[PDB]
């Protein structure tokens, strides 16, 4: 049985409403037309016509190809009669499954001399940070690059010991654009907004997995749950469901006891048996297993291991090292496996040449402030002084920007504690050179800005929407943070005086002639 | 009301599930009795919450999966399969443009949303015989109802089926290729199946699509709106089901609220058109209205810049496309401009202050070819003529990048290329001549852009790749010279010919 919707539009006064019509398999136009004449009281002496909404007339030849399930049909005196009264033609407009499969394909663009693949990994780290935010003890977040072909096909796995997901929460995860606002306890403010409350849009994890690869296997277990819940979303399963005319967004969660990998029969996915065996220890976990990894991603992760782990340490510097930075707990552990090589392992806390560590440890002093923007948003700011010592500047180098800072921007920008990589602020009026402090001192300052969600970011969290615009608005008030207290100030003069004091206390102009 | 029951008492229990039809008026004991009868403990949800008559109605709903177990916390001997639906949330549409148009390089990004709708009209009018009329009407006169933004073209329009397709997020031309032309001004700008929906839901909260093909006697009208999605959700109706209204041209009887008064004057004009599409955005955010009202000359120049080469052709502003903008305010004269009238958009300034040009192609391994042009702006007696750029308030170009970048003929606003090696100062030509050159790069779709079409994905990285071959185009033939010395020579000639001291 397939339903069609018939509008009688022979005369203006014809019934406004449509008449639905159940049509069984292997029926013909003559049968269809007879029923119409009978129910509606129409002599088979009327020369009326039946047309689609495009005015294509139904005939015996085209009946089966034209009268499909769901179509709307017109009863007309003639094929091109004037539509005296308006019709309502039912439609379905379900999003195409590429809403998921292509959600990350054209989002992570390259900018400022950076490879964006680690930003997809950061999206998954963000999820694990939120999931581990109330852990008693260690918050463990592992990224395993299973690129050893003696264990199966390449796979990227992100595993944490967070709170995990129920069947329902795992169902929610699969819903594109289902966020914490739609499916929530807004956290109490905290310095640098290191609150682990990084989610906003309900899409980031899906963009990441389908950017990295073509199939995601979610494995999760809350502490309360006896059972492990497992859900696969993949390009292959959508294509299969399309070809077989099955519901595109229907599937099933596999519930199972911990450590049971009997459902893994693909030898390509061998490595999953060992991942699933590891579940016995864990009271609560989530594992994101990505397969169908694009070859260009694998080659970058193999050949630039020190660079892209550094990028991640840079992004999560203040989550790793706390609000003061790495003045030289969360364990973010990367491990990569290749045929013929010892496992490569690094805890991001080990990394010492990420840009923030260099800024923090080459700084002689700092200048701390807040910016109060119209709309009640508050930005935390820090400026750091990197002094000239005898014969050299100490402002650290940045490989993306091959006398001290140069033409580089002063400020890196952080949102809920993590770096937003493609938004920098060059300077403000009050920290550019006009004077009361020597000009070259304005080139010795680096900085960081910290917001919470009051300042919007783009969906991919690569950029702020309008951070600089709001900070430089005429109504924005700047305050100084000193000894824990916040106070209004005359910032142009008070920053200059701070800069002059830094020059006199820290800059050293003594050198043996060459 | 169907539930799916898994018998999981023993390791040998039946693997498959047994669907049970639980009537609407049924009890826990009744249900329990039906279970004992059908198969031969406790019953739980998939979270091991035990079914009781206290929770029976809040727990045994249509479509749920249930467990038959010896105890609540018995280990699962055999794995179950729990049916789920995961339809995208309707914010997949309503919020599709809310966090996509970020500000960069001092530009307000609102006109980029209008460019997305212009791109659609360029493609819809690509085979028009005669004029291609693309109108943007800002109906901000409150005597005619609430604010609205309308984009109206005289293109091919949409059938009922094509209008249905337009409402499918991510339904593209690939899941439903012109011949190469200069600067890829091919009007084949679509790719992703989302741009138009991001634009309307960035600008406002409701989109009325009105369309009519020439081969169609009826007009097709479809509304997508935040308010409609919210009503369907409240009433538990299918989220992605609606209807297309089909009507005769110029019939506006369905418009009954005074706040949409303006639509009568808009629909009356359908008499005059064989084919058309009208996008009508309502629920316009107040901040978009304020910007559009107070910076008319700025944001219309932005659109002329973006579409310079579609307006003026492949040589620039030294065609049958009429992009007309009109804004209506209470007690004011209509503001009206054809983008072809604008003369101080950046590309016009580059084209007209240029004394000579240097043309070239970049061949990127993988069949991708980029067309490029560099323009020389001389020093005339006592000033540089390199045009100023309000986004950027070495005396000529200064720190600005050389190259603006175009994709299928239209500007990509947030992708610039500062320079290449062969056109950066080393001296076969005075150093300061290298600061007097602007340029533009043109690609087709062989070079990827992001979904919102604000940036290229990896244009600069591929252009600077060591395998990339740079060839000059002189007259109409490809010359095989070493571009770097060829360009330094061209820059000497330009200096010795166009720079003036007296
Ligand atoms: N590692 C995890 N542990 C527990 N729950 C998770 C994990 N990853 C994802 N989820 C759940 O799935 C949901 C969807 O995640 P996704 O990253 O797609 O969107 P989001 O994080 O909510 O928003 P955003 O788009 O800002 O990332 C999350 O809100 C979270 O509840
Ligand atoms: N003004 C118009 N006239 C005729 N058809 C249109 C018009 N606007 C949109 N369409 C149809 O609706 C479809 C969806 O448009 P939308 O802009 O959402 O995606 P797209 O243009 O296909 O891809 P992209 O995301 O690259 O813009 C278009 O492909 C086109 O077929
Ligand atoms: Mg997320
Ligand atoms: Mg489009």
């Amino acid at each position: 049985h397939r339903t069609v919707y018939l509008f009688d539009r022979r005369e203006k006064e014809s019934e406004l409403g449509d008449r639905p019509l159940q049509v069984g398999e292997r029926s013909d136009y003559a049968g269809f037309r007879a029923c119409v004449c009978q129910t509606l009281g129409i002599s088979p002496e009327e020369k009326f016509v039946i047309t689609t909404t495009s005015r294509k007339e139904i005939t015996c030849d085209n009946f089966d190809e034209t009268v499909k399930d769901g179509v709307t049909l017109y009863l007309l005196q003639s094929v091109n009669q004037l539509l005296l009264t308006a019709t309502k033609e039912r439609i379905d407009f379900l999003p195409h499954y590429d809403t998921l499969v292509k959600s990350g394909m054209y989002e992570y663009y390259a900018s400022e001399g950076q490879n964006p693949l680690p930003f997809a990994l950061a999206a998954l780290i963000d999820n694990s940070l939120s999931a581990t935010s109330r852990n008693i003890g260690v918050r463990r977040i592992q990224i395993k690059l299973l690129f050893d072909e003696t264990q199966g096909k390449p796979a990227v796995a992100v595993i944490d010991n967070g709170r995990g997901m129920t069947s329902k929460q795992l169902n929610n995860w699969a819903v594109y654009r289902l966020s914490k606002f739609t499916r929530y306890v807004r956290p109490v403010p905290v310095p640098r907004s290191l609150n682990s409350d990084i989610s906003y849009f309900g899409v980031g994890g899906k963009q990441a997995v389908f950017f990295v690869g073509q199939s995601a296997r979610m494995i999760s277990k809350p502490a309360d749950s006896q059972d492990v819940h497992e859900l696969v979303l993949s390009k292959e399963d959508f294509e299969k469901k399309e070809k077989n005319k099955e519901a595109i967004y229907s599937g099933y969660i596999r519930n199972r006891k911990p450590s049971d990998s009997v459902h893994i029969t693909n030898d390509d996915e061998r490595f999953l048996h060992h991942l699933i065996i590891e579940e016995k220890e864990k009271d609560s976990f989530t594992a994101v297993v990505i397969t169908g990894v694009q070859p260009e991603h694998i080659q970058y992760l193999k050949n630039y291991f020190h660079l892209w782990t550094r990028q991640l340490a840079h992004i999560y510097h203040y989550y790793i090292h706390g609000p003061k930075g790495n003045e030289i707990n969360i364990d973010i552990e990367i491990s990569m496996f290749e045929k013929g090589k010892v496992p490569k392992i690094v805890n991001l806390r080990e990394i010492q040449d990420d840009m923030q560590t260099l800024y923090v440890n080459t700084a002689a002093d700092s200048f701390e402030f807040k910016a109060h923007v119209e709309g009640d948003g508050v930005v935390e700011g820090i400026i750091r002084y990197h002094p000239f010592l005898y014969d050299r500047e100490t402002y650290p180098d940045d490989p993306c920007f091959p006398a001290a800072r140069g033409k580089r921007p002063i400020f890196e920008c952080f949102w809920n504690g993590r770096l937003i990589p493609y938004t920098s602020v060059e300077d403000f009026d009050w920290c550019t050179p006009p004077g009361l402090a020597p000009i070259e001192c304005y080139n010795r300052i680096s900085g960081a800005l910290f917001t919470n969600d009051k300042f919007q970011v783009s969906t991919n969290k690569l950029t702020f929407m309008d951070l600089e615009l709001k900070l430089k608005d005429k109504n924005t008030l700047f305050t100084r943070i000193l000894n824990g207290q916040e106070q209004r100030m005359k910032i142009d003069r008070e920053f200059a005086l701070w800069l002059k004091d830094c020059h006199e206390k820290y800059d050293k102009q003594i050198k043996f002639t060459l």
